C-alpha cells in the first residue's frame, strides 16, 4: 500500500487529492486490475470532513479496491462550490486513466462516492457528465475516461429542500439554479447509484434521497436505496470508528450494515471481484 | 407449537384464518407474553399465495412470536376485495384480543405483515383504523384492539400506479376511489412501517412502495425502507424454501436479508424482545 | 404445517415424539421432498429441557425442513439410559421412513441433532448405527434407514469427562463403558459432524466437544468446530426466545449464529437445498 | 493514513518492519488512541507470503487499529528461524511502546496475528514472553510492552505434527526441540487466543490448531476455536482479495466471516472499542 498526496492542475481550480494506492500481491503469478473509488466527503460546503475520508477509504479498501480523496472546491475566499466542483471530479477520473497502466487500475470501474454535502457533487456530476450538452456546458469535454457507478450516503440532493438553511447559504454553494436539484438532472444515461440515508435524518432531511431514487426509477437507472429507520446525519461508518468520542449518538448499529451492502452492490453491478 | 384453522364470522363476509400457535416454555418459571404478526399473502385479489403463507409466518415464528394467516377477500365470484377486507382484519384483530390470555399473547404486539396485493389491504388497514371517522364509515366499529406497526413487502400501494392494468381490474377491486391510494390515508396516527420492494420489479412498480414511504415521512410517521437493487416481484424469503421448483429467479441472496432486517426494526421499535 | 404428538412402542421402551411436518407450497407446480431433523434435546438425563425442544425445530423448520422432537429414555424410576435411547433413535429413524410418502420426506437426508444430554445419545448413536457388528450388539437389527449427518450442541461426550459429577451417576445413565465415550465408537464410517460448544462451559467441559472432533478427524469423516470464546453451558439459540426471563447470562450474540453456520454446512454436505 | 518502512536494530539480527499507521481523525475534539496488531505472516520459513501481509493489515485497520508487518527471521544463508524470531517480536513491541505517544497507541491493546508458519512465531511468543525463565532463556528481558492477545490462522502449532514433511527441513527450522511444539510451553500466563482453521487442511494438518486450544483449554486460558469444515490451507481472506488470480480454491464463503469473529472477539475481549 502507497499513500500519494498532491495538486491536480487540469482544471481552472487546482485541487489537492490523497490516493491510497493498493499494492500487487508479491506471490500472485499475474498481475490483476483493482476499481477505484473517488471519495467526495461531507463538510457542509465549508470544509472537508475527515470522518468521511480516511475511515471510508480504508474500508473500501478492504475489499480489494484503490481510493482517492477529493479536496473538491468549498466556499472559500469569495469562491462557491460550481461549477469548479464539477470540472475537478472529471479531471480526477482523467488523471486516474493516466495512472492506471502504473498502479493497476480497471478503468471501467471507477466508482463515485458521495457524503453530505460531498454528496451533491457526485449526485450533479452523475447528471452533468453523462450528458454531452451539460458536459460542454461546465467544460467537461476533453476530459478522460468514466466513472460507472455512484454511492451517496445522507447526500444533499435538492439545496432548496431543507439544507442549507437560508437563501444567502444556498446562494454561496451556487448562483447556478440549474445545479441546484440533483433530482431534475438524472436521465437514463445516468450511472447506476447505491443510495443509503436514515429516515430520522434532522440536518439533511430524507426527501433528498427520496427524490434522487425516484427519478432514478422514473428514467430506467439501476438503483438500490436503504433508508434505515434511525441514526442521526453523519452517521459515516456508524461504528466505533467513525464515533466521537463518549458520543452513542454515532452509533448505529443497524446503518452499520451499508459498506457490506454496498460492496455486495457493486459485486451484482459487475463493478468488484466476486466471490 | 400449536396450529389452530378456523372461520371467522364476525364480519359481513366469512373468512378462514390459520392460526400458529407458540407454546410456553415448561423450563421457564414463568410465563410470557409474545407478540404476534398477522400476514396477509399476495395472489392479485384472485388467490391466496402459499408461498408467502406458512414459510413467512414460519420464518416470524423462529424469531418468537405467535403467526396468524388471513384469507382475505378475494375478486372470486364477482366479488370485490372493500370494503370486506378491512371488516376481516379488524375481525382477526379482534379475535385475537379474545384469544390472549390462552394463548399468552401481547396484545400492545399485534403487528400486520402484508406482501403484493396483502400489502395494499394492510397498508390501507394502517391508515383506515388509526382514524375514528373512517372505522366509522367501513364499519369498524366495535372491534376491539389495535395493531402496534406493519410489514410491506413489495406491495400493491396505489391501484392507479401500475397494477392492476386495467381501469375495470382496478373498480372490481372496489369502486371507491377513496380507497386506491393507501399513501393518501397516511396521518400522524398510521402505525410505524417497515417496507421493502425490489427495484426491478416489473409486477408491482417500486413508485408503489416509494410513495408510502414518503407520506410516512412527510407525516413523521416512523418507518423504514429497503428497495433491493435486483429481483423479481413476488421473491417471498428470496431463498431456497420459496423458490419455484428449479426456477433461478426466486433466489436473491442480497433480498434474502429482509426477515433479519424487518426482525431488528421490530426490537428497535420496543415491539419485539432484544438481545 | 401439522404437529403430531403420538407414542412408538416399536422398542422395548415405549417413548413419545412430537413431529412438526411441513405442509407442501400449493403455489408449487410439482411437489418436492424436503430433509427432516431429530431433536434431542438437554436435562442432564433426568428431564427434556422445552428450551431446546419446539425453539430450535421452529428455527430448523425456517429453513425448510421437517423436525421431530424425541424424548428419548431417562433415568427417572431408577432406570438406565442405555441400551433403550440406542433402540428409541433407531425406531424413530425407522417411522420416519414409513412416513415418507404421505409427508414428502427426504429420507438421504435425515439430520440428528443433540444438546447436552442429547448429545450424547447422538454421538454415540452416530458410531454404534453406522457400524454393523454394533447394531447386531445394540438389537438395531429390522430398523430401516440411516441418517447423514448429526449437530451437536455442547454435548456431553465421554461420561468420564467431567458429566455427570460421580461413578454412580455415570452407571446409572449405563453399566456398559463401551458406551461411555463416544469418541471412542468413532470409525471412518461415522456420519459427518457440525459441532458447537462454548469455551467456558462450566457443566460439561469443552474437551467433550474437543475430543470427539478430534476423532473424527483422525478417522477422515468431514466435520466443523465452532468453539465460541464464552457464554455459559445450554445456551439453546443464545437469543431472547430460548432466553429464561430475566436471566441476562442466556444471551450472547456471537455464539447466536450457530443456527446459520449449522444450515450453511448441511448445504455444503448436500444435506439441505443451497441459494 | 501512514506508511513507514524501517529497520529495527534492537535484536541480534536487525529486521524489517512495515507499521500502517492510522492518523487522528481531524474533525474529533479529543485524542483517540488505537490498538495495534503485528502481524507474522506464512511462507514456510523460507519467505514472508504477501497474501498474508497487506490484505490482512488492511482489513484490521478497517476496524479502527495499526498494523504492523513484521519481517522475521527466516531459514536463510546458514540461519535458522529461532531463537532469533522471537527475540524480533520482542523489539518490535517494545519499539511500539517508543512510538506510542505519537502514534496515539494503546499500549494495553497489542495483539499478535500469525498465518501458518508466522503462527508458530506467534504461538511460541505467546507462552515463551509470559514465562519469566524462558523470557530469560531466550534473551527477551529488558524489553519493554506486552502482548493483550493472540489470533492464529491455520498455525503451524508442532514441528512434528507434519508440517514440515522432513526431519531436515525440521532441523532447518530449529535444533531446538524445546520450541518444536507450541502447545507444550501453554501456561495459564499464556495470553487469550483466537484460533482459526480448516479441517480439509493437507499441508499444516489441523491436529495443529486442535493440540493448542486443548492447551490453551486445559490450563484455564481464554480461547476461541473456528475449524471450518471445508476449504484448502493459506485461504488468507478466503475471498477474491487474496484468490490467487483464476483459482476457485482460495475461495471459501464460510471461513470468509473469520475477520468479523475475530473482531467481535477482540470486542469482548474488551481490545477494541464496542459499536
Amino acid at each position: 500500500m502507497q499513500v500519494e498526496q498532491r495538486t491536480l492542475n487540469t482544471a481552472a481550480h487546482p485541487f489537492q487529492i490523497t490516493a491510497y494506492w493498493l499494492d500487487q500481491i508479491s506471490d500472485f503469478e499475474t498481475a490483476v486490475d483493482y476499481p477505484i473509488m473517488i471519495i467526495c466527503p461531507g463538510g457542509g460546503f465549508t470544509y472537508h470532513s475527515g470522518r468521511e475520508e480516511a475511515p471510508i477509504a480504508t474500508r473500501m479498501m478492504a475489499a480489494g479496491m484503490h481510493t482517492v480523496v477529493l479536496n473538491y472546491q468549498l466556499i472559500v475566499g469569495d469562491q462557491s462550490v460550481y461549477p469548479w466542483a464539477l470540472q475537478q471530479l472529471g479531471a480526477t477520473i482523467d488523471w486516474i486513466t493516466t495512472q492506471a497502466s502504473a498502479h493497476h487500475v480497471d478503468c471501467q470501474r471507477i466508482i463515485l462516492a458521495g457524503f453530505s454535502a460531498g454528496g451533491h457533487v457526485v449526485a450533479t456530476y452523475n447528471g452533468v457528465a453523462t450528458q454531452p450538452e451539460l458536459r460542454t456546458r461546465y467544460h467537461l469535454d476533453h476530459y478522460q475516461g468514466q466513472h460507472a457507478a455512484i454511492i451517496l450516503g445522507y447526500p444533499v440532493i435538492d439545496l432548496t429542500a431543507g439544507f442549507p438553511t437560508t437563501s444567502a447559504a444556498r446562494n454561496q454553494i451556487t448562483t447556478d439554479a440549474r445545479l441546484w436539484a440533483a433530482q431534475r438532472l438524472v436521465t437514463p444515461a445516468s450511472k447506476p447509484a447505491f443510495v443509503w440515508q436514515t429516515a430520522t435524518d434532522e440536518s439533511v432531511p430524507p426527501i433528498n434521497s427520496l427524490k434522487y431514487v425516484q427519478a432514478m426509477l422514473q428514467h430506467q437507472v439501476a438503483t438500490a436505496y436503504h433508508l434505515f429507520g434511525s441514526g442521526i446525519h453523519g452517521l459515516a461508518l456508524a461504528n466505533h470508528v467513525t464515533q466521537k468520542p463518549g458520543k452513542d449518538k454515532y452509533l448505529n448499529d443497524q446503518a452499520a450494515i451499508w459498506p457490506q451492502l454496498a460492496l455486495r452492490w457493486l459485486q451484482e453491478q459487475g463493478l468488484l471481484a466476486g466471490n
